[PDB]
């Protein structure tokens, strides 16, 4: 892919090409890098320059940014208790290290939330989790190697609430080589509470990867949360 292949794949993969038509000005790049920069906080330049296309080249979610299909309901759980079911897993980590990565993700959100997070074992969870490559079964498919990483449903039955991770990615714990599963998974799982993308770059539930050691909630994922559980 050359660098404009990737910004046009970029820009509408994830809804900015789509915002640029409904204002008529989809002809050209400028508009849609415009609504980009301001949605990731870069400088607002409306240029394909070297902060743009690095953030377009950064491994990202794959949830988009404008916008979302409709869902059924209003995208937030309405029950206590959110059951989680891990569907499948990855040859790349230990069973018991996944398991620990995903109930460590769920202990950073019950925290500062009114809900809880419970394992089960069964098709019925409200959170079903499954790795996955390409097209896995819900014709939004991954992107093999790098790139988007995962995505996630809003709350509500069946799909909704689920999460996805691309298993075309090395998963670790994001030391040495692979990409974090713990801070991928409580990103992920932020979109399965009802949370989207925050324009903060520190914040976790920013749509680019970024690998820390440090706690990973900001105040702003925090106050997303509070604006939806009462
Ligand atoms: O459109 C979505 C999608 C995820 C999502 C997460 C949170 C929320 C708000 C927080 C309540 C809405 C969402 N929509 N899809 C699920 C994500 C995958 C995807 C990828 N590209 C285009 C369309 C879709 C469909
Ligand atoms: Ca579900
Ligand atoms: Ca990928
Ligand atoms: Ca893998
Ligand atoms: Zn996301
Ligand atoms: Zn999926």
């Amino acid at each position: 892919l050359t660098d404009r292949q990737l910004a046009e794949e970029y820009l509408y993969r994830y809804g900015y090409t789509r915002v640029a038509e409904m204002r008529g000005e989809s002809k050209s790049l400028g508009p849609a890098l415009l609504l980009l920069q301001k949605q990731l906080s870069l400088p607002e330049t409306g240029e394909l320059d070297s902060a743009t296309l690095k953030a377009m080249r950064t491994p990202r979610c794959g949830v988009p940014d404008l916008g979302r299909q409709t869902f059924e309901g209003d995208l937030k759980w309405h029950h206590h208790n959110i059951t989680y079911w891990i569907q499948n897993y990855s040859e790349d980590l230990p069973r018991a290290v996944i398991d620990d990565a995903f109930a460590r993700a769920f202990a950073l959100w019950s925290a500062v939330t009114p809900l809880t997070f419970t394992r089960v074992y069964s098709r019925d969870a409200d959170i079903v989790i499954q790795f996955g490559v390409a097209e896995h079964g819900d014709g939004y498919p991954f992107d093999g190697k790098d790139g988007l990483l995962a995505h996630a449903f809003p709350p509500g039955p069946g799909i909704q609430g689920d999460a996805h991770f691309d298993d075309d990615e090395l998963w670790s714990l994001g030391k040495g080589q692979g990409y974090s599963l713990f801070l991928v998974a409580a990103h992920e799982f932020g979109h399965a509470l009802g949370l989207d993308h925050s324009s903060v770059p520190e914040a976790l539930m920013y749509p680019m990867y970024r690998f820390t050691e440090g706690p990973p909630l900001h105040k702003d994922d925090v106050n997303g949360i509070r604006h939806l559980y009462g």
